[PDB]
């Protein structure tokens, strides 16, 4: 028995497992309970710390996935099932994982903490694409990842009430960060050098931890990949959250007709239902037909977020803060086969103009007809207003800029102009083993496998260039975790990555070619979303 | 005694004059009266045909310029003096000029008819830049140019009244075209092949003759240079025309204190005033501070224009029509020193961001604050929003696209898609002798000297390539006048000028280099002015 696979934390003793990489072994501790199981009367309630245990808890395999919707549109398809749960579903899912270098670092090592995405309705830390054995081996970093409640179990909010306050999924993440502060030293990690990084909804969660004072003291750096807390999908108002929670109760027979009314009777009725029943009606509470819109998301209630994310970003003071942000080349292409007319992943999706005009109302839901015409004006090539290929790329840009690129650019500009050191990138490499159609280019979420060094897996069919490219990316992320600067501290041969400023707006392109400096994260398109359209919506 | 300088027309006999060109002599008949002098009780009235005369009218020099405002901002400056009157001012100004080749053509020759511009408030056919001796000698065509009343004397309108019906300046042009149909054969001209061409307000006049049935049968081809009848400056409503006419009457003491102010007594009071007194208050009736806006323009009253030029262009049948339209490279740069803050012709006019935002309200007058925001959104380089050089060219584009380029492109597209054969150009050569500052580029109106072959003047310091360039353009304009096709019908080696279509939107660039085919007359910018902005103004 290896002595390094046995670690004592504040709650008790753990037994880890040993993972193999082509470059050496890594010690992993998968399935550490950091909270009491939020079951029965604890559903919709904030998490409670895990009570100390007797004996040796087995931490050799991933624990259960939180209850969530499962994508079944394309059975057996790799592009969709890689995000589906790989463990059985259960409300007893609040567990975290710790990948530590081996031999265990004798000196405090910076810590990376991963928060998965999934529109706040799905995701799991046990996915193969989030395997941190290659990143920990190649860069000798301590990597931590947790599970948090998604869907109604994590973000159903009846504002004002104590039985369903909302944002408990964000509190699950906060408790996992407190666990890192109190226990990551036992694994060789430095609790004074904690870097959060997440993608999509995980990136939005990272941004909300920066804007929440109680969470701000639990970390020191932030990485937001293809997401931001100020996105049109990341938050919801108190009134809309109450309507969505009330309809979900109605769809499952709550309250029993006709007795019931207040939130105490409504949540009590919701707690008597099998968790699967609540999942089966989640997508039936959205207000309209749309893409990139989710039912139960963080609510702006004044507690976890004293104001809207946009308000907190503008009024924020971010001195002494290092942030790394970026997007992929084709942020919106993936979402078009989930609602936009004329689109299919199994053909070329060469839509007509009538389908393009209809798709704008799906990609930009709940806006006036005049606002839709302003969108069509900006995203139409009026020399080729009928070309199906250009219209396909246009609608992809409409969804990507509205939901990802411009919310991130707005955040990156305000952060750098208010004391924060910011670095920006654009991921432009399409994996050679990508199963999605070619017209989608570099879809949303397909830089993650290169950040985690998945091409180093010998059982996979990546090329030799993608292996070297993956190692260069892991260097960038690890250097930012250690020094707050993605550049090599001393290497002068490698081209440099300049910070992102509100004026120069410099970023770099990440692909097989060396670094290339560019200016402006779609300055022309994002000026429409961030500056003009809000004024157009004010004057209805 | 040259017998070719004596010609008899329907009204009487004339004596012409021989003009010298480096390639040969030309016969000219300058100062032919085509209408009774609109003086005294004839002020503001439609023109009457010139009564027949006894003897030989002398036609050896230009007649008087119609009463008009004189630009005196820069005394002695060639850039402004070249457009000022070069003969004495008088209301007795309705005279036309005929240049005919020598020896006089024994065969019917196609006729070019020039209509000068000047915002309908100025201009004259006697200007040196409109000299037709070079175009007539080089291409052996017949050129005719007329004078028409400008300002209040030609376009003061009290709609519904009979003393000042309006558009009488347009009727002066129509009468001159009826004169060409009845007398151009005496000069060797073909009345069955008449091609109109004009610039700025003259181009807008040619467009209004296309949309007026009584004028349409007097010509067969049209050329519109840097102007169109659907421009925001070329027409005015009945209510606004009445307000401007009433305000001008008030400024000159009409009606007297205690006198009724009906249309009969108001115009009667205006007729007793000296012509210069009316000119001295012309610029004091415009609604607000602006550029490219003129006080007395053609009125839409249902007579000369049965509907707005936009309505007539859309619902028009143009089969059997060849049009040649085009613009210069920097249409709006010249108007900026006439009202835009921070601009001066004697410095670099490196305006600030605040001066750019203020100039937008001067260049686009009477639009909502939201409409101005959309203009700033489209014409701001959000990667360099404060660069003074880019702001200068941006405001130049705002004035040029809003007043010239986009009104012309909209007309060229509707004509081609409704039966007319259309050719489009963009003039991109800046004259070597241009006195305006360099930052203005190719200003409004500075292709005329090349169309009329002015570089061939030995007394002027043009370069040898501009001389050959002027001969190319005179060949283009003559070929279009003869055959309706500017391309050489005998040389397939030379680059071809493809017709302008609503789909391909092809045009050619006119400079010292050979023809270059391009697509789209600022399609992105003109989609804002022609499509989105009207929808914004309706929703206010
Ligand atoms: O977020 C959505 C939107 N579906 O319409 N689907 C889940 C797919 N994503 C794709 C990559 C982001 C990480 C979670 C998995
Ligand atoms: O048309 C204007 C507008 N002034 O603000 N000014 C007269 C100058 N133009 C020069 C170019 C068009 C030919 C007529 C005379």
């Amino acid at each position: 028995e290896d002595a390094e696979l046995l670690v004592t934390v504040r709650g008790g003793r753990l037994r880890g497992i040993r993972l193999k990489t082509p470059g050496g072994p890594v010690s992993a501790f998968l399935g550490i309970p950091f909270a009491e199981p939020p079951m029965g009367p604890r559903r919709f309630l904030p998490p409670e710390p895990k009570q100390p245990w007797s004996g040796v808890v087995d931490a050799t395999t991933f624990q259960s996935v939180c209850y969530q919707y499962v994508d079944t549109l394309y059975p057996g398809f790799e592009g969709t099932e890689m995000w589906n749960p790989n463990r059985e579903l259960s409300e007893d899912c609040l567990y975290l994982n710790v990948w530590t270098p081996y031999p265990r670092p004798t000196s405090p090592t910076p810590v990376l903490v991963w928060i998965y995405g999934g529109g706040f309705y799905s995701g799991a830390s046990s996915l193969d694409v989030y395997d941190g054995r290659f990143l920990v081996q190649a860069e000798r970093t301590v990597l931590v990842s947790m599970n948090y409640r998604v869907g109604a179990f994590g973000f159903l909010a009846l504002p004002g009430s104590r039985e369903a306050p909302g944002n408990v999924g964000l509190l699950d993440q906060r408790l996992a960060l407190q666990w890192v502060q109190e226990n990551v030293a036992a694994f060789g990690g430095d609790p004074t050098s904690v870097t959060l990084f997440g993608e999509s909804a995980g990136a939005a969660s990272v941004g909300m931890h920066l804007l929440s004072p109680p969470s701000r003291g639990l970390f020191h750096r932030a990485v937001l990949q293809s997401g931001a807390p100020n996105g049109p999908w990341a938050t919801v108002g108190m009134g809309e959250a109450r309507r969505r929670a009330t309809q979900l109760a109605h769809l499952v027979g709550c309250p029993p007709g006709g007795t019931g009314g207040n939130d105490t009777e409504l949540v009590a009725c919701l707690r008597t239902r099998p968790a699967q029943v609540l999942v089966n009606h989640e997508w039936h509470v959205l207000p309209q037909e749309s893409v990139f819109r989710f039912s139960f998301v963080p609510v702006v209630d004044g507690d976890f977020l004293s104001d809207t994310p946009e308000a907190l970003i503008n009024a924020g003071d971010f001195h002494g803060l290092q942030v790394l942000v970026g997007v992929v080349k084709d942020e919106g292409s993936y979402f078009l086969v989930y609602g936009a007319p004329g689109f299919s992943k199994d053909n070329e999706s060469l839509i007509s103009r009538a389908e393009f005009l209809a798709g704008v109302r799906v990609g930009v839901p709940q806006v006036s007809d005049l606002a839709a015409e302003a969108v069509v004006l900006h995203y139409t090539d009026w020399l080729h207003p009928e070309d199906p290929a250009r219209l396909r790329e246009a609608l992809s840009d409409v969804v990507g800029d509205h939901n990802v690129v411009c919310p991130v650019a707005q955040l990156a500009g305000r952060l750098a102009a208010q004391g924060a050191r910011v670095y920006a990138y654009v991921f432009e490499h399409r994996a050679s083993t990508l199963s999605w159609p070619l017209w989608m280019g570099v879809p949303h979420g397909y830089e993650i496998e290169f950040i985690f060094g998945i091409p180093l897996d010998p059982s996979r069919n990546y090329t030799a260039e993608e292996k070297i490219f993956a190692q260069r990316l892991m260097r960038y992320w690890a250097n930012f975790a250690r020094t707050g600067d993605p550049n090599e501290p001393r290497d002068p041969k490698a081209p440099q990555w300049p910070p992102y400023t509100a004026g120069a707006q410099q970023y770099v392109s990440l692909d097989l070619r060396p670094l290339e400096v560019r200016r402006g994260l779609r300055a022309q398109a994002c000026a429409f979303w961030n500056r003009f359209l809000p004024k157009l919506l004010s004057a209805t």
